[PDB]
């Protein structure tokens, strides 16, 4: 046992029971107090609650990195991560490509960068499990008509053609298993669903995942993002030269404001405020383990006006952000090739941030952060999102299991008995969590505390030639 | 690295994100209450950070028990309990008697069984640090004519004379070296104080004492108390009958209510609620890892009216207690071998409980609290005291070392600045400990979490003969 795994371990638990004395003598003065002495004093207790949760956290890292269990982690995460690309590559680059068994993706979805990035995420990995040699059709790709060599590497060296002495659209493993090239639809209308969909992750990787990662459902997403990424070498020039000319330099925390065409449709707009309590807060937590020279936001934004009512707001913070990307980003400039490089940067220095802020109802937020898990050994818990939880559209139902027992105090609550199988809808970030008691066919309110994650398993191809 | 430890290691992480999340939402809405709405919520609001900050808790015990840590930590904490023990009945048992050097403490010192016995404690301390066996006069004990030996045994088989060629009061250990037998006062007149003194350990021990214990300065101080209480065989056997008759099982948490002539100069009365709430929040503690049947309390006390009035307003706790020894503890007949007998039997099962409630500033629940410490690995953390942290009468002066600035609300607030040592006097159980800020000779009050003990080491002597 090692003697500075064991001293954090109980000043954590000393840390807590002391948060626990101080909330029962603070909350009983509390309710004799009246007008602004009780928002005098909810503020200044807030305020104290703050700085102690997070010596609690920090004292928590701390104990993830003791008796080398930083090294191991990342070790083991560079390993996994060798592990599956060694497969995809493997898998893309046979040697004979009128033979191979294919699939067949059009990039061309009727959406965004991140939703069309996402359905090739979503072939692939679909090619991956039914060992069939994504073939990428991108000719009049709305962002580069050029199509997707434009700014990545073709996802094959050896097999770009689609030919096959049989051809077919979908209609499932079972009844394609001789069909040579197949044409997969958008998740939307696939019919029928085979189980490579998130959020499963391989069987065989299962059990060192989560020895790993935080969510492994991401981590595996993450890796077809990260293959399918691959940058040209003038992209890989253009983002080292915007490096540059931008002060992109650690610590930064990534922030991403969605507007203009998302509002009203798929998210709300958010104000400034909300997304910087969080970055304070992070930069507040990284001082107490840090040398905080100066607060830096990466700001990536669809609106052109924020950067100058951030700056405007926040005048101790550094505010690195492109406005003329920004710009690009409107609709009548969207999709275009310079548009196209705009997104393609903004979402690296996101994913390059040490914490990121956002909607994860925006592909391009959960673009970054799946890349992110990519440069990290466990970056599952990097974030805050304003509204979503981390999902993959269309993936299979995220159930939870209640680990504790729930009665409802509202009509809004649902009741809870451990074991319940839990279809989240999501995290409201107050405590309560949103979804289906599935066994007893009631949607509300529980406390997010009372449940655990269900880590949900496929059989893969372990791809074993790869190695 | 270990699955359920990071498994652990994360819901512990989550369950205090979902904690901070869930202060915030309720905050704020305490803060828009007035009058009895805002008292019923902020009641609710403390039901349920109970058992959210329950499941935390429970989840670090998890964590402490991972990976072998629990085997670990009890073949370490035996090892170094033979050890010490080893050393110490070394020392107590020299071939040649009228040639040991020794020390000679008298236990009739003018206060009650568990000062008497700490007398004792220290004396042997002491004697441990300056190489002499302990003789322990005891004619004329006011507890029992017979002396030490009507409860225990002789603190030697070899070697109980004081006889010496010559003969001396204490003047210091240097002074002393050729003088073959010394004679001890009591600590309150002690001079020149010598380093073998509480809250000091061994330098040989601290680096295993801090892997396994959280308080190594009890630990210290409880082997001796475990080689002094070593009953004669009455005694043990009136343990074990007493043991059966009483109905003594497991789970159990021993609750001492000193009363009587303590309260006013001593300490102050506390009513039975004040020692139940805290029994009642570690049942409900106890039941999220356990199945609790009864919940057993194990009462001593000096009140024989107690028991009666507890069992009426606690009627589904089950008292395990004996009214007639509360009686024979009345000042008019306390100093007797009955009421001796009382005491010792009452301690011993207070230290025998899974959890211990009491008042530290009383000698003779911190003689139960050091019992406790010898029965289990790592018992430091298993006790309340509604007034005292743990002392030992006579000890050095207890410093902690300030880990996080404090600035000053209040006057009755000090600062403090990273490494300021402390001077603790106490905690009060509210988030607040009361201390002087040396530094700057500053007293005042500073938030508990804020500060770090500061283990403090003695070169003692290690007996290698006794191996
Ligand atoms: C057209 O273009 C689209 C992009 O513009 C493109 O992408 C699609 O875009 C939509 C809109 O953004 C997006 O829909 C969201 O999906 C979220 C995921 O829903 C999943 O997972 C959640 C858990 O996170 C489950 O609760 C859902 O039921 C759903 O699971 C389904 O499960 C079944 C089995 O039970 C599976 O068979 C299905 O495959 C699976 N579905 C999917 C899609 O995987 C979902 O959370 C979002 O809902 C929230 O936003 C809505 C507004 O957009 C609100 O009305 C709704 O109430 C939710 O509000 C949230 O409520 C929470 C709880 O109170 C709060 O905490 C949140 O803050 C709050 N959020 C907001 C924003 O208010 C939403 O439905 C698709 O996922 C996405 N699809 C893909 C493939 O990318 C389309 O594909 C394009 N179509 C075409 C034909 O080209
Ligand atoms: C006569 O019979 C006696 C039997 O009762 C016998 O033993 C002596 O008994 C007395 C009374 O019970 C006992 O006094 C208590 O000692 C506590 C320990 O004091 C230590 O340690 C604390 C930290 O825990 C320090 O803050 C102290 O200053 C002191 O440290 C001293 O440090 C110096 C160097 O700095 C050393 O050189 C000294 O050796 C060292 N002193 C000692 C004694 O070791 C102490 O905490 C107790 O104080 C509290 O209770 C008092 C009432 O008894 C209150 O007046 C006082 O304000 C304290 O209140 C506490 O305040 C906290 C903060 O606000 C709260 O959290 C607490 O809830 C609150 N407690 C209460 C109860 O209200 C008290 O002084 C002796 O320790 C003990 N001695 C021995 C050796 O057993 C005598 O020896 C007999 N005499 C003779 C001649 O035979
Ligand atoms: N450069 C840049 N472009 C953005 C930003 N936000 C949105 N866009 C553009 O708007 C598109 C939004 O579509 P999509 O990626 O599917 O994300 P979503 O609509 O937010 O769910 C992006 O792909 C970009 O083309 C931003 O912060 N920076
Ligand atoms: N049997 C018994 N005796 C007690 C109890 N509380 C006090 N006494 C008696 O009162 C004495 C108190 O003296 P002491 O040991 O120095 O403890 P203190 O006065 O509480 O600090 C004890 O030794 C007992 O003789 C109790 O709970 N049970
Ligand atoms: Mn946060
Ligand atoms: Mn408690």
């Amino acid at each position: 046992l090692g003697k500075d795994h064991e001293i954090l371990r109980r000043r954590i638990e000393n840390g807590a029971k002391e948060l626990w004395f101080f909330l029962q003598s603070e909350l009983k003065k509390l309710k004799n107090l009246e007008g602004n002495e009780l928002q005098r004093h909810a503020d200044e207790f807030l305020l104290d609650l703050g700085h102690h949760e997070r010596s609690i956290m920090t004292d928590l890292y701390y104990l993830s990195q003791t008796d080398g269990a930083g090294d191991w982690r990342e070790k083991e995460a560079k390993d996994l991560t060798e592990l599956v690309q060694r497969r995809i590559t493997y898998l893309q680059n046979p040697k004979d490509c009128s033979k191979a068994k294919k699939l067949v993706c059009n990039i061309n979805k009727g959406c965004g960068y991140g939703c069309q990035l996402h359905h090739v995420v979503y072939c692939f990995m679909i090619a991956y499990g039914t060992q069939r040699t994504l073939i990428l059709e991108s000719q009049n790709w709305r962002y580069a008509t050029g199509g997707w060599e434009t700014v990545f590497r073709p996802v094959s060296e050896t097999c770009t053609d689609r030919s096959g002495i049989s051809t077919g659209h979908w209609s499932g493993e079972v009844k394609d298993k001789n069909v040579q090239v197949v044409e997969l639809p958008i998740v939307d209308s696939l019919h029928p669903r085979p189980p490579y969909l998130p959020l499963a992750v391989p069987e065989d990787l299962a059990d060192r995942l989560v020895r790993v990662h935080g969510d492994p459902a991401v981590w595996w997403v993450s890796q077809f993002v990260k293959y399918l990424i691959r940058p040209q070498p003038w992209l890989e020039k253009e983002i080292e030269e915007a490096t540059k000319k931008l002060g992109f330099k650690h610590p930064v925390i990534g922030v991403h404001v969605r507007r203009t065409d998302k509002v009203g449709t798929e998210a709300a707009f958010h104000p400034i405020e909300e997304y910087m309590v969080h970055v304070e807060e992070h930069f507040q937590l990284l001082a107490r383990r840090m040398q905080v020279d100066k607060k830096r936001v990466y700001l990536a934004t669809d609106d052109p006006s924020l950067l100058k009512e951030a700056k405007t707001k926040y005048p101790n913070y550094e505010f690195i952000s492109d406005n003329s990307i920004s710009w690009s980003a409107g609709l009548h400039n969207r999709y275009t090739e310079n548009s196209l490089r705009g997104v393609i940067l903004d979402i690296h220095f996101l994913s390059q941030a040490d914490f990121l802020v956002c909607t994860f109802s925006s592909q391009v937020c959960r673009v970054a952060y799946e890349i992110m898990q990519t440069l990290h050994p466990d970056a599952s818990a990097n974030f805050h999102s304003l509204d979503d939880i981390y999902y993959f559209g269309g993936q299979n139902a995220h159930n939870q299991i209640a680990i504790y027992a729930h009665q409802p105090r509202t009509a809004d609550e649902i009741p809870m008995e451990p074991g319940d199988i839990i279809g989240v809808a999501g995290n409201h970030w107050d405590g309560y969590s949103k979804g289906v008691n599935r066994k007893l066919g009631r949607t509300g309110l529980y406390p997010s505390y009372k449940v655990r994650e269900k880590i949900e398993t496929v059989k893969y191809p372990t791809y074993p030639e790869a190695e």
